[PDB]
């Protein structure tokens, strides 16, 4: 049915974890459809991104985006912060990667955000998967408009990748979080279609405490 439809593609998301080399995505083909042209080898986008708002302050955003360019062999980005609930005021910081190095383009407003850029990993860097169909729980939703789809599980504290997450973030809650995974376009793929993942330890109507990734492959711009 369509639950075992929408398992196997996620599973193939969850299979790109961990790619600890950026540069490995120069040589990674993903799914292609009739949206590339002949000569574009595609560009992989990577981000991630973590989002605190605890209950009566700013929801926070701190992460980093890379084009993975196959055509150029070269990657280039931007750091990014928000204090928004596009945002209406996310400052970018840009920066290049090269040989497996985040390196800023631009002169930084501080010590601090120069050093949280040089030393960030994306989760794709860091994060494992077991096989989707390990997890408990799991409710998974589908919608034949766009369609869209979602699988979501509740993780342990002592989940591998939860405690990767809290070991390289500053997490203000205690709570084991949801493993959420999200989808849209054609169940078989689609250049055009979104993959994502999202670890989310809070949320209410005034707190959000969660964590983004997405590793995509894509045509060039
Ligand atoms: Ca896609």
């Amino acid at each position: 049915g369509r639950n075992a439809q929408i398992k196997d593609t996620f599973n193939q998301t969850l299979k790109l974890y961990p790619t600890k080399n950026l540069d490995d995505f120069y040589d990674k083909e993903g799914f292609r459809d009739q949206e590339f042209k002949k000569g574009d080898k595609g560009t992989w986008i990577v981000n991630s991104e973590m989002v605190i708002e605890p209950k009566g302050k700013d929801m926070e955003t701190r992460g980093m985006v890379l084009y993975i360019n196959r055509n150029t062999r070269t990657t280039k980005g931007y750091y990014f912060i928000s204090e928004m609930t596009p945002k209406d005021d996310e400052k970018r910081y840009p920066v290049k990667m090269e040989h497996n190095k985040i390196i800023p383009t631009k002169p930084l407003p501080n010590d601090k955000l120069k050093k949280e850029i040089e030393n960030f990993k994306f989760f794709v860097q860091y994060g494992n998967f077991k096989d989707i169909n390990d997890y408990k729980d799991g409710d998974i939703s589908y919608n034949p408009n766009v369609p869209s789809y979602s699988a979501k599980y509740q993780l342990n504290n002592d989940d591998y990748n939860v405690q990767q997450l809290r070991k390289r973030y500053d997490i203000p809650t205690k709570q084991a979080p949801k493993l959420l995974l999200k989808g849209d376009g054609d169940l078989k793929g689609s250049s055009v279609g979104s993959r994502s993942l999202e670890f989310t330890f809070v949320e209410n109507k005034e707190e959000n405490i969660y964590f983004t990734d997405s590793v995509q492959y894509t045509p060039s711009e």
